[PDB]
């Protein structure tokens, strides 16, 4: 059977089990999957691109400039000029935003650990880190 | 940083960057992103139900029944019925299908070996085996 340790599907259907999990906890407090996707990106960081704020929410860019002019409305965001180049926008989370967020990140925090705890610590560093290798290697 | 680590968003930056990769392929040899996670995920297999490709193929159930009517309008799945259960949809690739998708899968086979190479054949079976426990467990 080709689907079975065909990598691009074990990570796909890995990555939506996990996710729809925590989804319906960030949607009974309030948040959309992106909404919850970007403030986590963006909490506890500097400032980032569009760009980089759409690779790593696994988002289109055009879908996350609607998506920051709204959440910018309410406050939890803020898009600001680069310093350099004009044709980048940064943007943060603001601290109404973090605020917004931080119960849920601890939510977010233990449900991990709930999912690695069988694995162990030492195949769960190994997953992470695999995987951050693999990001860096294949990001453009 | 909070999203550096955090096992949900590596597995979905991870596995958006791999599959962006081969989408590239299928689409130039004419399949859609769906039309390949469907055939790729029935070959090789005996017929599996409607809600199991869903799973699969991480692919909402409606969007797989009007997928599936379009495939088996063109003759490269086959719908039938369950033996016993009659709420139950099975699903098959046809030979059709499977010459169809034949070079791509061994196309698909190339780019993972080539994505997996940098981490030695004993991390690349970590992965797997991790990511399939974890599907296991997390399948509903």
């Amino acid at each position: 059977r080709f689907v079975d340790d065909y990598l691009p599907a074990l990570l796909a259907q890995a990555s939506q089990l996990i996710a729809s999990e925590f989804h319906e906890v960030a949607r009974q407090h309030g948040f959309s999957v992106s909404e919850w996707a970007v403030m986590a990106s963006l909490a506890g960081s500097e400032p980032i691109s569009i760009g980089q704020l759409a690779q790593v929410t696994v988002t289109k860019q055009p879908t996350v400039t609607r998506l920051l002019d709204r959440m910018e409305a309410r406050g939890q965001v803020e898009r600001l000029p680069h310093e350099s180049d004009r044709r980048i926008t940064l943007v943060r989370i603001t601290r109404k935003g973090l605020k917004a967020v931080e119960h849920l990140m601890e939510l977010a925090r233990e449900h991990e650990r709930r999912v690695l705890e069988p694995f162990g610590l030492r195949r769960a560093e190994e997953l992470k880190q695999t995987l951050r290798q693999m990001i860096d290697l294949h990001v453009h």
